[PDB]
């Protein structure tokens, strides 16, 4: 499913993504954004091997499994199948295990690039949430 950006906002909050960690909704959007264009079936290679999955592009190497990464953990409990899903369920959540690992939203290594310090408000501005 590819979200237009207010419906993915809604999604997000009614998630339980705004401000989760001390991170507002615009961040999460933005960070998905520019990890997937708001597509949840994005996928990535890694020249390491790993893949990255879904809205927020959340890697095999830790996250997930997807039975082809080689010494790689499954910290979230649940197939990378899962993060392409229409329903936001499962790469929320294992977002939220992401975000608390201890390097905040850095963890999305566009959101740093990208989003980390710019007015990250306007991505969720308009929208009825
Ligand atoms: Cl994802
Ligand atoms: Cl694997
Ligand atoms: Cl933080
Ligand atoms: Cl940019
Ligand atoms: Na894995
Ligand atoms: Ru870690």
């Amino acid at each position: 499913k590819v979200f237009g950006r207010c419906e993915l906002a809604a999604a997000m909050k009614r998630h339980g993504l705004d401000n989760y960690r001390g991170y507002s909704l615009g961040n999460w959007v933005c960070a998905a954004k520019f990890e997937s264009n708001f597509n949840t079936q994005a996928t990535n290679r890694n020249t390491d091997g790993s893949t990255d999955y879904g809205i927020l592009q959340i890697n095999s190497r830790w996250w997930c499994n997807d039975g082809r990464t080689p010494g790689s953990r499954n910290l979230c409990n649940i197939p990378c199948s899962a993060l392409l899903s229409s329903d936001i369920t499962a790469s929320v959540n294992c977002a939220k295990k992401i975000v608390s690992d201890g390097n905040g939203m850095n963890a999305w290594v566009a959101w740093r690039n990208r989003c980390k310090g710019t007015d990250v408000q306007a991505w969720i501005r308009g929208c009825r949430l």
